[PDB]
């Protein structure tokens, strides 16, 4: 009735602070060091230190993935574990050994291993040092511990990204409060987005000069998720278009055509926020663009005209231009605050197809999160979450039409395999195909895992 | 809106003698021995001895020359420091270390050595024994000098100059009194340039017959600034025609093109002044020119009839041929009377293009000198010497307009990197980007070496 291409990927993407726990390791990255000074930003109190054991109990974990019908992992490598001495990216001996153990293990159990190399960790002692990424030498220090990444796990992980979401650093570390340091200032998350942008081709030079075999290919994971204007009010159609081309265009421009959006450059330009780029570094930014992309999407995005003039005396932010909005009539993940709009699957597809070549892509994440499902148990302890199972089958209905349509989307990804810590929502919301009692770290398949088990083998529903 | 060719080399000049001090020398040059007899012949009685404390200081000086942007540095080899005894080129275990130091320093701080071997720096020795550059004794002994060069350092320097502007040896040593021995003898000049002329020729062909890589090339610097006629009459335009073979033909010539120029040897000829050539050493000057050319321009040349005939009893000298003229409304350097005319660095560009076969070559010397720069301090003790940004733009935008045209410049060598001692003139004017407190030793970036540094950066401004 829905059916997928011959080869299509069926896969769980997670990170490793988000599931290992912070078991042994040597270095704190940024979220570490904001739950060990401020517990009380978290959920409960609950932080990274312990997550969903992952550390401890990966072989098993790994087992009931491959029960779920998870046929490729996506995790990630915490720099704040693998790296001893940043400087020189020295090698952390028991962290090497760590995911040595788990690549080895995903493929003893016939999990294709996607590895990203960050996701929202980066390590505090270089943030009190140099700020973090707004420092073009801490783009370099990232350079080298990717080039450790490939040079120790290059011989059986194919399939690599630069980054999860650098957009979510960018608005997390410096605009909004999301992430330590907290920092509110826009011209900084402007240096931030480039530097990060830089940071990424700078890695894909280096994986290209490092690789061996053809099918070794990197890419990076973005939200794409469209701007629709609240109204046909010109006000409004010009706060879509400055939505657009910042939350979206910000990172896809530079990662898949090689430059940065035309009209984002003038508007930061005349604002006088601009970047500092040098020629040398926009031309390894040309040079080295994505092998793919990884679409991570969840919502909408819809926006009307700002209350105010963006000239208003004002801080510079991205979001003088624009005020996100409200459609009545919204379906809506209510525990969770997030509009559920499948169509839009559709659009990012056809979007890759005429705008971005065509270039391989699959959707690195997509997924819903529930509060409280305890109540949904049944009488083995076996989460009943069949709204899991529509929101799955609503969204793999648009992509498939993308697909119909021609859009070279090859594989699709749940958020998540087991449910991970959500950063400081902790373990509010559940994602997974598979539950995690956190008090006893037990995990036991979800229904929608055996719907997804059974969806891979059928290569449809 | 000014760019340059890609891989054009953003460098800095200085010498042996104007940098390291006399420290642990084995031998006097001509300045050193003029120095110790005569000091009241130095500005301010600051002689060669301790200069800018290069032999102590080379590894943070380099450092500092990184940051202000020196690509490439070109500096000199001292035959007083090198070599023990000159009949053998036997080696001074000093000072083959010294310069392993520096070279080895050079390339740890990324910079590229630019080695030249011979900057008016004549043993003393050889003057009393041989008189010096008179004897083709002497310039045997300097190519075995070179030898020892060549296989001492060839492995990690690639670009090599034989010497730094001989016509300033000529002129400094055996016309006008610049030099000691101070010999007052146009005759003798003439033997001079042209045994110093065979000497290059015979160092080349050393160097080429050592090379072990196909990117090792060796050339020489001269200043080729045109002799602009004062107006058209022919009186004018006849004193011209002679000067430029005079002050540049004689060298360019048999450098470039293997030959001397005819119509200035059919005048030394009629004046009976000719130097003493055999046919074997015009073989050796014309199988080997040099891979490169080095151009030395600060300031134009004008030119006039002698103010009586050349006929007249008087001992012969180039200048009984033309008169240096001051053209009215000239844009000058009223501190350091030096008339400023970037036009031409166009003409140069232009014959080099025309008529040299557009050989390889680059601007080795160009820059501004300036008395009491202290008065330009800021409040954290940094030159704001805007003066030497404004120079080095107005040059440039005349270089690349000869670039543009199709001359084959490849780089940009800026006088100097760090203040350095001009002979018997010593402090008293400034060229560096980097001023030198030499009191104390202690160096400072200029503005400039801040605005060299980005100009790199962009390749243009």
């Amino acid at each position: 009735m829905v059916e997928f291409p011959e080869g299509f990927v069926w896969g769980a993407a997670t990170s490793g602070p988000q599931t290992e726990g912070n078991f042994h390791k040597q270095h704190q990255n940024v979220f570490d060091y904001w739950f060990a000074t401020e517990p009380e930003q978290f959920d409960a109190g609950v932080g990274p230190d312990t997550a969903s054991n992952f550390y401890n109990d990966y072989d098993h974990d790994l087992a009931l993935m491959a029960q779920a019908g998870v046929q490729g992992l996506r995790t990630s490598i915490q720099w704040t574990r693998l790296i001893d001495d940043f400087e020189t990216a020295s090698l952390n001996a028991d962290g090497v050994a760590f995911y040595n153990h788990v690549i080895d293990s995903m493929l003893a159990h016939h999990i294709t291993p996607y590895i990203n190399l960050h996701h929202f960790d980066l390590p505090v002692a270089l943030y009190d040092k140099y700020h973090g990424w707004e420092s073009k030498h801490v783009v370099e220090l990232f350079v080298k511990f990717a080039e450790q990444c490939f040079k120790l796990f290059g011989d059986r992980v194919d399939h690599w990204y630069t980054f999860n979401e650098p957009k979510v650093v960018v608005d997390g570390q410096y605009l909004y409060g999301w992430h330590y340091p907290q920092v509110i200032n826009g011209p900084k998350a402007v240096q931030v987005a480039y530097n990060m942008n830089l940071a990424s081709a700078k890695t894909v030079a280096r994986f290209h000069e490092l690789s061996v075999r053809p099918e070794q290919q990197i890419g990076i994971i973005l939200n794409l998720t469209p701007a629709y204007a609240a109204s046909d009010d010109p006000a409004d159609l010009a706060a879509a278009e400055f939505a657009e081309l910042w939350s979206n265009n910000l990172f896809l421009d530079p990662a898949v055509l090689g430059h940065f959006p035309e009209k984002l450059v003038e508007r930061l330009t005349m604002d006088g926020v601009l970047w500092d780029a040098t020629p040398t570094e926009l031309a390894i930014i040309a040079a080295n663009p994505v092998d793919s992309l990884g679409v991570n999407y969840y919502h909408p995005f819809r926006v009307q005209r700002p209350d105010i003039s963006p000239k208003s005396l004002q801080p510079w932010m991205p979001d003088i231009y624009f005020k996100e909005y409200d459609m009545p009539g919204r379906m809506m993940n209510v525990d969770r605050g997030w509009e559920i709009y499948p169509q839009a699957m559709t659009d990012i597809a056809r979007n890759i197809q005429k705008n971005y070549g065509n270039i391989p892509w699959m959707i690195s994440e997509n997924g819903m999160g529930v509060a409280g499902e305890e109540r949904f148990l049944d009488k083995q302890g076996v989460v009943q979450d069949d709204y899991r199972i529509d929101f799955m089958k609503e969204h793999l209905t648009a992509l498939a039409k993308g697909i119909a349509a021609g859009s070279n989307c090859q594989g699709y990804f749940v958020w998540s395999g087991i449910d991970c810590w959500s950063w400081n929502h902790a373990y509010h919301n559940r994602y997974g195909l598979i539950r995690n009692d956190i008090h006893t770290q037990t995990k036991t398949l979800k229904k929608s895992a055996k719907w997804f088990a059974e969806l891979g083998e059928r290569n449809g529903f």
